[PDB]
């Protein structure tokens, strides 16, 4: 299961991101739909289910390709986005 089950929604996710400091960045529809949420210091995020942990983002990073590169055994990532396409990320 799930690391932290009470983040598994994905409207709870982007709530969290009420003070993102990179909205035009990094957004937080795109970083809570890959199982983000903004743990409210910095531009730290983590997500619900492998809880790996993401800072220090550039401009145009793209969630779900961090997600895959940095946590590719997370069980979120896998149901969500399939084998292939994080193969294709390594
Ligand atoms: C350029 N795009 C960025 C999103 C990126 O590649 N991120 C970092 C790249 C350098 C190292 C990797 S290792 C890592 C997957 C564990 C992560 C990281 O450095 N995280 C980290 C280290 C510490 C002491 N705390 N946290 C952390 C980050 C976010 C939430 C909670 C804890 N990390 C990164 O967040
Ligand atoms: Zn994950």
């Amino acid at each position: 299961g799930p690391a932290f089950p009470g983040m598994g929604s994905e409207e709870l996710r982007l709530a969290s991101f009420y003070d993102w400091p990179l909205t035009a960045e990094v957004p937080p529809e795109l970083l809570a739909a890959a199982g983000f949420f903004h743990t409210g210091h910095q531009d730290k995020v983590r997500c619900f289910f492998c809880y790996g942990g993401l800072q220090s983002w550039k401009r145009g990073d793209d969630p779900w390709t961090e997600h895959a590169k940095w946590f590719p055994g997370c069980q979120f990532l896998l149901r969500s986005k399939g084998q292939e396409y994080i193969n294709n990320i390594h």
